[PDB]
């Protein structure tokens, strides 16, 4: 492979590492051949969780189809579809080493954290996403790490005072005006099973405290996710390549790939 | 602290992440306040090993004195001085939470890997350096990670064909002309105790194989270190700030700090 050269940065237009030395994942920063070998040597299994409740079942066909094309191809994958309509889950043909479980429900942080023992035995990493999305390009093992969040596409160019963190100190999700690294979106986070269970258990515990005190954070679990990732910093951060809306935001030059996007 | 901004890289003159998403540690890439808190929360202890055999005992006073000023200040530190002259080890006054053990000898990869049980109980990380050096500036927890190597100061601008890897395929340290990420120097490596014991055990095993086959790698343990870090890629790479010789190489603009340098 091309020899990296220490005096020629690959990307000079974007921050590629956080101040706590976590990689920020952009096209041009990783050699996927290297990463694939590292992960295949450990026989890595990746769990992907998606909620499809009521009308949202309609998004599953395109979500699954495009995950088969782009999501961890070559690696073991276990999709977990949480739904109130098990009969509505479309039968999508899967590649080898890939499987799908339907988990009938009848919220997300709770549901992710009481499926606890099942995830620990079955997968090495968990990735938690929204269902009303599609994969358009590679999303692979470059994202994998103990704990990751994703830069919210509307706020990656913003100053922190503008971040819509929870601002009331009455809420467990409270973050002062002068604190904050990034604004992560709730739609794409993950990590090792142990770290995701820690995060979702914390967020759930914090939501219950707010509920008992008669307050809902301004953006619900995303507020708590942001407070958690402030205090427990992620070991990788995904760039907005990993969570985009072309309809609302276009295709800026800074995004060399649009990998996982909102459905119009 | 200053808010990192995703569209303003801190350093645009240097590669700050490897193609396998390991940070390359340069001044300007890390907020040490963040890192210090993370490590102090775990009550981190760092072991620093140094060999001072024969004449090399003379380098210990300045090495230890300047380590006290610059090396992991604020954190727990355990110096391990391997020497053939225990009475020649200078008595240097140490800061709180810091200790020094004198290990009488009567090579390095062997010696590091049979002190195995002692390191596992006493320290969380191990750092292995040459003694004929001095600390001139901060060397702290930014370096800490499961496995790290350091860019050899003479070769960081070079192409791989120029790297003085072992080129004879008869040697365990053999690396083909078209393979190779970097040229790491043997003078500064480390990691978790488990990873350093794995590395030094591998290098030792490989040296014995070469010795049994009547061959010495061209640069001895540095050759084996380079073969190991090719096949087991380091989780952080230190920039040449961490291993420099101002007499031979000056003080280039690209080096904002000279942290650990050869003694003239
Ligand atoms: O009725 C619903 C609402 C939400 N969701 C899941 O939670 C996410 C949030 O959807 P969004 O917040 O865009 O809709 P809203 O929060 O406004 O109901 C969806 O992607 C689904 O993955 C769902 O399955 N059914
Ligand atoms: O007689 C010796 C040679 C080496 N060393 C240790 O191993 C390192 C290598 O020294 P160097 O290779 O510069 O000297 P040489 O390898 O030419 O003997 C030294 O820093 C010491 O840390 C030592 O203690 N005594
Ligand atoms: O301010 C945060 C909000 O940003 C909106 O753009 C987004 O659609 C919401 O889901 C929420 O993340
Ligand atoms: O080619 C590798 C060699 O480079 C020299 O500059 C160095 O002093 C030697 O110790 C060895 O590392």
């Amino acid at each position: 492979y091309p020899q990296p050269k220490v005096l020629t940065p690959c990307r000079k237009d974007v921050l590629v590492v956080t101040p706590w030395l976590a990689p920020i994942v952009w096209e041009g920063t990783f050699n996927i051949d290297i990463l694939n070998e590292q992960f295949r040597l450990q026989n890595t299994t990746i769990g992907l969780t998606v909620f499809a409740i009521k009308k949202y079942v309609a998004f599953l066909k395109l979500f699954l189809e495009t995950a088969e094309k782009h999501f961890m191809v070559g690696h073991r994958v276990h999709y977990y579809v949480f739904t109130d309509q098990p009969a509505a889950v479309p039968r999508v043909t899967l590649g080898t080493g890939r499987q799908l479980s339907v988990l009938e429900v009848g919220r997300r942080m709770e549901m992710i954290s009481g499926c606890e023992r099942r995830f620990l035995s079955e997968v090495d990493y968990l990735v938690c996403v929204d269902v009303d999305m599609e994969f358009r390009d590679h999303v692979g093992v470059e994202i994998l790490t103990p704990l990751f969040g994703t830069l919210h596409p509307s706020f990656y160019g913003s100053s922190r005072e503008a971040f819509t963190y929870e601002r009331r100190p009455q809420s467990q999700a409270y973050i002062p005006k002068d604190e904050g690294d990034f604004y992560y979106m709730g739609a794409f986070f993950g990590g090792s099973v142990q770290e995701v269970q820690r995060l979702t258990r914390a967020c759930h515990q914090a939501m219950m405290v707010d509920q008992a005190n008669g307050i809902e954070a301004v953006w619900h679990d995303e507020s708590h996710l942001n407070k958690y990732l402030l205090r427990h910093k992620p070991t990788k951060v995904l760039s907005p390549e990993y969570l985009w809306d072309q309809q609302l935001l276009g295709w800026p030059a800074v995004l060399r790939k649009l990998r996982f996007t909102a459905v119009p």
